[PDB]
């Protein structure tokens, strides 16, 4: 049992709920929260942007002292770092950005980095502004997470979208 609440159960270990992420982590706590990062951790805009905004602009902060030491992530991969106020720890994931010209079979290797952890609140990796289909977004994620990941959908025209579509 976990605190996760207001839910659709799609598989076994996948779940779906229209929700704010900065806000389900608000109330959550969660363990892991994913953010939607790119290779340099600059969270500007859209899932990673508004993440950032609730830390305070602490999650940039501790970022670019990440990218000082290591250099920038590859798409696909991930690094974990603080979950600041909204989770114990953030897994930062680099989807494929469609809108730069990234490999999308890069998506299946981006969300590999969920196994790692026995339980995770993310979004679609490579949905919104990173130009991806999000219904492909989520038939790779059923296909490939096997830990136990919720999924907060920001969108809710978006969310109706997905259910209703899911196979
Ligand atoms: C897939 C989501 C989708 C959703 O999950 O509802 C709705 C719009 C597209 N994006 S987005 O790229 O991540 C995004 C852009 N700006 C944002 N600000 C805040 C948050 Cl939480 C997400 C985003």
């Amino acid at each position: 049992v976990n605190s996760f609440s207001g839910y659709l159960k799609l598989t076994d270990n996948v779940y779906i709920k229209n929700a704010d992420i900065v806000e389900e982590a608000k109330k959550v706590k969660p363990t892991v929260v994913v953010n939607a990062a790119n290779v340099y951790l600059k969270h500007g805009g859209g899932v990673a942007g508004a993440l950032n905004k609730a830390t305070n602009n602490a999650m940039q902060v501790e970022s670019d002292d990440y990218i000082a030491t290591n250099g920038p992530l590859k798409v696909g991969g991930s690094c974990v770092l603080s979950g600041h106020n909204l989770a114990k720890h953030c897994l930062h994931v680099v989807g494929p950005n469609v809108n730069k010209g990234e490999d999308i079979q890069l998506l299946k290797s981006a969300y590999e980095n969920f196994n790692q952890h026995e339980v995770l609140l993310a979004p679609l990796l490579s949905a919104g502004i990173f130009g991806a289909d999000p219904i492909h977004s989520l038939r790779v994620c059923v296909d490939t997470v096997r830990t136990n990941v919720y999924l907060a959908v920001f969108d809710k025209n978006l969310y109706d979208k997905l259910v209703s579509s899911f196979l």
